[PDB]
């Protein structure tokens, strides 16, 4: 079973989505060479807890030890904030999930630290475009495989591959619910969407091969071939006749709704 | 098979669309109780031929006897201008198509004649929204049934029904061409939209039931239940990033392109 | 693969279906206690061949020796018209298929012969209802298992069983093509329905248990428990919108389309 | 406008009328269950051509492919003789027109094939009575309407209906001339009868509703409700005193003249 949110649920999911988005709008100005990922963690934690009157969902979730994930360069996802400083040339994913009165909002973005290689800007830009294209096919009657196909085409046309062993997910009063949202596949397949469903689209897109590999800490996934990997995430509501992005930021120019 | 207009074709279509739009903006000022529909036909005729240096496409088209269509209240489409005066409380569709140097521009709008009942107003408002929604899903890679579903869902959800046996149409150097644009249907179905296609979105939406009957004159369609019917129409080009409304008027707030 | 009928095909399937419906409307007036099924076969054959200028598809089809099927009481399907007279109390299915210019129309109905017992009437009523419900979910993007599921649940919730080893079928210029249309199963399974597909929905529903067995003659299927079995069949087109019952009789009050 | 026949025309119309009568007197012997309408056709053709030295007027007349019309049961008129055997219980109309030296005689009667139901014998009788009453109001100064009214009043008192789409006709050296003789209407309407006019009275009376439909062959008209229809016809001269029935048979008791 996949849950269908009620209009009061939906109203609380917007509040949580907007706060998650705000963490990312806030954090931007602290992102520069020499800031450590655990300093970023601490800043986002304090903001969420003290200013938004909310809770960071990753903290202690299945043992995860921090409030945010910070994934740099060849790391695909789930990087643990630590004492390493950011370096000129790094690309950085900051993945935020906020819980507000029980409702979750989940989003992430890429940051380019200083002078980055040019393959890297474009990897980040195309990955963001993939997410947006997945979002744009969302409507009642669409199938989950439409999201995957349109993401996969756009990645592969640009010489990149789609990560297969991590995916998006339903979200609500629970952080991870059904369905699993694959970022590759075949249009018209998988389950059919319905108004009131909420789920994330969070493609991870690699510069080389798609395979990944888990590090010692059991969290941090990296690209097997050690090339770069980028991710962007939004929380998406299926509306009556399209989509609403619950986690849209004010820097973004993509439409909040269809 | 569906033509693909060239850059020069498109510019000529842009000119024809603007001209068709200007007929509607011009005629608005002559619409009031007491004026006859044949008088409005005359005024549109002379504006088209003598001022625009264009041709009224409907005139003698498969025997049609006038230069415009004028549909009042329960008449669904293709009403024939005549000696009957417009009455306080009527709703009037004026449907225009202009040929300029061989290129067609097709558009219609509703006019409220003097003081109108609120159920009439609501009909005209929902039909316009249906049309705008239909236009908003237009981009390369959309399908035709996306237009049909969004229109039908919006109408039916608000208590109205969609006319089934009349539809929009490809348009260019010919008045009526492939494809048929159904105002009902299921998204993802039908042909796939490509840049440079041009067709009309022209939903006819009824107050009660969808059924129509053709009167003796072989032209004038009415609602079978004799309840009200409204229509709005625009000529639409698929662009690289979405849509351009070639028949947009000055009095509209809905945007020209994506 | 499943054939998609062109619009011309469809117009010809509409003709064939009206003709098949008309046989059923005609033959109703000859059904009463005392008349043999042979005589009804003869009357149906004559009407089809001499008045409709059409052909009865069952005649000689895989050896079948008559023009219509006549299935009485515990007979589930494919009964052979014979010299036995109908008796008061009987329920009778007449299953017609007409070929008009190569195109097929397939439909059946239950007749109550004279005074029938109440449980026989209830069986016939629930079978018709099941057929209508099966038809009601037909539209583009539906799945074949949706038809099955809704028939099965209505039958079973009302105390009856669904016959499993006979099913509906694609039909057009051939009598029996893909897909197989099972009258039991699960929503969302099976092939997706598309505009232009045509197939029968013809559930056989039993008073008691679902199992059948085939008599010596190679054709006549009966209930294993010798209780009553009913069937109703229509030919159904998938339209842009939903469904169109090509075999609708003017005695029916269920809507021709959705 | 209508022609007046000369005394000499008249004497040649008597000859043709008598010969048409004699075809009907001859053919009764051969009417029994199992004989085909085409054999009756063939027998009539040969008698007319070889024994009467005349011509069967229906042959190749506007494409009609036989020498006589044979209408059975729910066939209203213009049945084409074919391979189908007459069946006991059938009512048959045999309609004859003989051309003798350029002059036409046109008449038909009902036959009962073997044992026949009571309702049917009665339709045939009442229809005969309607014709005779129709004949009985014929004199100079009578109006055509008189003929229609009195046939219609008798039909309707008996629960039967008059066919409106076919009618009697002037007849002479041409098969069909002015006027149209309607078998329904209001007394004192229509043109005024004058001595020397010759026309047919040929009422088709249906057991149920009046409406007809045409079978695919473009000739064979049946009752739309499929109920019985009967017809009888004579060719009638207007005289000094009243009427003369040119096609009276020797088995008939009604007076030849007024
Ligand atoms: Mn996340
Ligand atoms: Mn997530
Ligand atoms: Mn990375
Ligand atoms: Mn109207
Ligand atoms: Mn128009
Ligand atoms: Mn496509
Ligand atoms: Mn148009
Ligand atoms: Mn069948
Ligand atoms: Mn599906
Ligand atoms: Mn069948
Ligand atoms: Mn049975
Ligand atoms: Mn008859
Ligand atoms: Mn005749
Ligand atoms: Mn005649």
């Amino acid at each position: 079973n996949v849950t269908i949110k009620t209009p009061d649920d939906i109203e609380k999911m917007r509040i949580a989505g907007r706060l998650a988005a705000e963490v990312l709008e806030m954090i931007g100005e602290h992102i520069k060479p020499g800031v450590t990922t655990e300093e970023l963690d601490r800043i986002c934690h304090d903001y969420i807890v003290n200013e938004q009157k909310a809770i960071p969902a990753p903290l202690n979730y299945k043992g995860f030890p921090k409030s945010i994930c910070t994934s740099i360069n060849h790391v695909v996802c789930h990087g643990i904030p630590n004492e390493k400083p950011l370096k000129e040339g790094d690309i950085l994913n900051v993945d935020i999930t906020v819980i507000k009165d029980g409702y979750h909002g989940d989003t992430s973005k890429m940051f380019l630290v200083g002078k980055t290689p040019e393959w890297a800007d474009r990897l980040c830009q195309i990955t963001q475009e993939c997410m947006y294209k997945g979002i744009s096919v969302v409507r009642p009657g669409a199938h989950l495989g439409d999201i995957g196909e349109i993401i996969q085409k756009h990645a592969e046309k640009n010489g990149f591959s789609v990560v297969r062993e991590y995916c998006g997910h339903g979200i609500g009063k629970v952080f991870h619910e059904e369905p699993q949202v694959l970022h590759y596949g075949r249009a018209g397949t998988g389950i059919e969407l319905k108004e009131g469903m909420i789920f994330t689209i969070e493609p991870m897109i690699n510069q080389g091969r798609p395979e990944t590999r888990l590090l010692g800490d059991g969290w941090t996934a990296i690209t097997k071939d050690r090339k770069l990997s980028a991710q962007w995430e939004h929380t998406v509501l299926v509306t009556a006749d399209g989509y609403e992005i619950l986690t849209l930021r004010n820097d973004e120019t993509f439409p909040r709704t269809s």
